[PDB]
């Protein structure tokens, strides 16, 4: 075979998107569980505390809180080699700020993690994924409050002590980079908290955030190491790699630009410091950063054992914006559409190829070992008389993208750990909340108005699949 | 009121020992490998003869009288205001068949009384140890850079001039340009870069890639033993930045860029990282390549990585997917290339992008994290002299001017770390590529054609004074 015989098949969910139960075993609001449902070109309303007339479609998800083995099953019917979710960590500290976590919460991983292990299934564990207190919200501010950076490292140490013998493979921070889009206030609000008000310069709360952030991970890693220096402990950030329009060298220069902008966080998690250009675009903006001796100290102590990243799509990006002197990058405004590439009904371009340039890219700057812990096809499913979902169009797209991550490592030689779809099971989309957007190899039965008997049914790429991971990638 | 540059950038101006000296029999110097290289044109290659052959001209035998001139020459470097000049030692001074035993004094006191005449005048040396000018005795008796034999030697030759000039040069660098071999389908840098001499039947490719990869362990080696006898020395490595733009924003073009970068730059990972990127040995696989490649070879690699990364910029590349039967992406430099429609070219059709050497600027930033050196940078054309006696080289001006800006904006507004900028062939010398005269590049006027005549006075062009104004203030005024 093409990949090496312990490569990381599996699956990729997020405790809020699908677990259900918000309010069962003591578990504290999070910031998921005040954003209502939305749709293709309306956003999730981000309300102050749950309020009446409003939909919360994390609320009750897909109820795998009380169907877990059952679901686990299934993943080892299809022979998951891996399967990835998050702590929530509302679970463990439900306003963020208490002196001891909660049992309940910890017991609940504990026979998830078992449940897995049982099928010879590896926990692949994300500490914080869209989902902080609520309370660390309105109380501190969440991550612009430099406290908040301890509140986390608390957390993640008792995640790793009460696992740190069944959860080998860990990431800090899911997809850190979502926020360097402040332009709006999905990204800035689950990757950190923020809630923005008059006046308030988004780009300069957005980096000050980032770094606590940054500088959290760093010394969860540190922790993590010290509890049991076996642990693999990696970043994740969301990898869509942004293409010059054209070889005009405005256009090059643009893209090299935009993707420092994007992925400098990738840098610090793997370099250990800030890339010079970043203090350059401070100064510039006159954005200060309170960035202390002891930071820098951490960062350069605390770098990652591997790299987690998402794939969905790719961009591009031209010099088409006059009025942009030093080469700014605005994701709202700078990016053009590929005439080279076919897109969803999301209109997420499909580019599997840009896998390829993606692992080859992380390669390149860094020379770590790579883990696609994220890629997967949102789409509208309907079931066949059959009684079946015939979804020949996610096989597509699945298998495509894995054709490319086989000629990466066969032809390229880039070490990767493995390959994790996401929404493994049909779960409430984090950009617009909607069941209708839907990515499993496994069918749930509820709507975007909530309606629906749960029950779960195999899609037909379930069986594909299935033989993709028994034939370790010869069988597509 | 402090500048946009550092207030120590390394101004200077480059050439390399077989392009300017001349004297080349002279305190016993043997035959290089461009020695029996004659002149050519735009369009014409130049003839890699087998011996130096009566009827057949070579303009590095002579080329402009460096070598009895240096002393008026640098005081016209002086006269700019360098802060650095950069040289290569010729190979073939120290030793002319480059496997003997001791070396040449004549050629260790030449470069002694060059070195002082700059340090006379607070000019820092910058020398480059291998430029296109190794001992032809190495070409025929050893095969160049093909034989593991050469390492050693060129480690001996190394360390000779270390010792020697270890109190007078802070700046070294190893092979020039040592990524132009990457055209391998050409005879010309194979045979500059390796002493690569091919015959019917060869694997140009698979040779090509034997010849670089001693060339990378003789560089570790030469590093290391450099920092042994002074860990001061600065010794980085030298190669040619090209960039390479996709054509369009076709995932296919865009990967074959990468890959295209990926080969023409593995170079500089294996210098500065001290291991081989996985992809060059998958490469090797398809293709069948072996190549002679011991662990301790691993080791010195790992062991000999450089302080710094010199390179040289004059234009940028395109490419894309249009070649048919490459599944694999392979990067053929003689085929895969487009020309940019955006932007404008010499008269030997390099393509001018001073945007592109901010790119390059970004790009060796953005893998390396280590300090640069522009060492090479300039504007090749017909110069003429006009009834005031000097040449109005504006279009030079204006070539050099554009880059500098750029340089600028990438120190002030990306924070790359540069150490200075060397605009090449400051004085008008022979040209790599066509062993021509006409093709000037200099700041200063020489007196000599392509049929060998002239005074070889020296004179001022429009540009010279241009430039010392360009250094008096740090680029504050272009
Ligand atoms: O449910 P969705 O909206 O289809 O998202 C998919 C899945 O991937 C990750 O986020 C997806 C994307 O959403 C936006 O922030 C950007 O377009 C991208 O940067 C980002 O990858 C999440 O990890 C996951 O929770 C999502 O459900
Ligand atoms: O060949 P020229 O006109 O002298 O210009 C090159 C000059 O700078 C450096 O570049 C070498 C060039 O040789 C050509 O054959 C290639 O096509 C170019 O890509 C390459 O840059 C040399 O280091 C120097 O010796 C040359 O004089």
């Amino acid at each position: 075979s093409k990949l090496p015989e312990n490569f990381l098949w599996g699956g990729a969910v997020a405790a809020h998107q699908l677990e259900g139960g918000w309010q069962e075993g003591g578990k504290g609001i999070s910031v998921a569980d005040v954003m209502t449902a939305g749709r293709h070109g309306v956003a999730r309303e981000i309300t102050a505390g749950v309020l009446e007339g409003k939909y919360y479609p994390n609320h009750e998800a897909i109820d795998f809180y009380h169907h877990y083995k059952e679901d686990v099953k299934l993943f080892a019917e299809m022979g998951f080699k891996c399967f990835r979710t998050s702590i929530a960590w509302t679970r463990i500290f439900p306003k963020g700020d208490e002196a001891e976590p909660n049992e309940a919460g910890l017991q609940f991983y504990d026979d998830l993690f078992d449940e897995c292990l049982k099928y010879g299934i590896e926990p692949v564990v994300t500490l914080s994924h869209f989902e902080l207190p609520y309370h660390l919200v309105t109380e501190y501010g969440g991550f612009t409050n430099r406290k908040v950076i301890d509140f986390f490292v608390h957390f993640a140490e008792v995640c790793f002590r009460r696992y740190k013998d069944k959860v080998k493979y860990w990431m800090t921070f899911n997809e850190i980079n979502n926020q360097a889009n402040y332009q709006e206030d999905f990204a800035p609000f689950t990757n950190s908290g923020i809630v923005y008000k008059e006046g308030d310069d988004r780009e300069a709360i957005m980096y000050q955030a980032a770094h606590y952030e940054l500088v959290a991970s760093a010394r969860a890693v540190k922790i993590g190491h010290a509890i049991n220096p076996n642990l693999n402990i990696g970043c994740m950030v969301a990898m869509c790699p942004i293409y010059p329009a054209t070889c005009n060298p405005k256009d090059i220069l643009m893209a090299q630009k935009a993707m420092q902008k994007r992925y400098y966080f990738a840098d610090v998690h793997v370099h250990g410091f800030y890339p010079e250009h970043i203090f350059k675009y401070w100064e510039r903006k006159a954005i200060k950063v309170d960035f202390t001796e002891r930071d820098k100290k951490d960062l350069f102590e605390g770098t990652v054992d591997y790299i987690g990243f998402s794939y969905y799509m790719s961009f591009v990006i031209d010099a088409h914006r006059e009025n942009n002197p030093y080469y700014d990058y605005l994701e709202t405004e700078d990016l053009v559409k590929n005439p080279y590439v076919k897109a969803s009904d999301w209109d997420w371009q499909i580019d599997p190829q840009g896998l390829r340039y993606a692992l080859n890219w992380f390669t390149d700057m860094y020379h770590l070992p790579l883990f696609i812990v994220q890629n997967g096809f949102g789409a509208i499913d309907q079931v066949e008389a059959d009684g079946m979902v015939h979804d020949d169009y996610r096989i597509d797209y699945l298998g495509a993208h894995i054709k490319e991550m086989i000629k990466a490592v066969d032809e390229d030689g880039v070490e990767l750990m493995g390959y994790t779809p996401w929404g493994c099971i049909d779960l409430v989309s984090a950009g617009t909340g909607e069941m209708r957007k839907r990515y499993g190899f496994i069918y749930v039965d509820k709507d975007d108005e909530g309606k629906g008997t749960l029950k779960r049914s195999p899609k037909l790429s379930f069986n594909w699949y299935k033989e993709v991971i028994a034939s370790n990638g010869d069988d597509i």
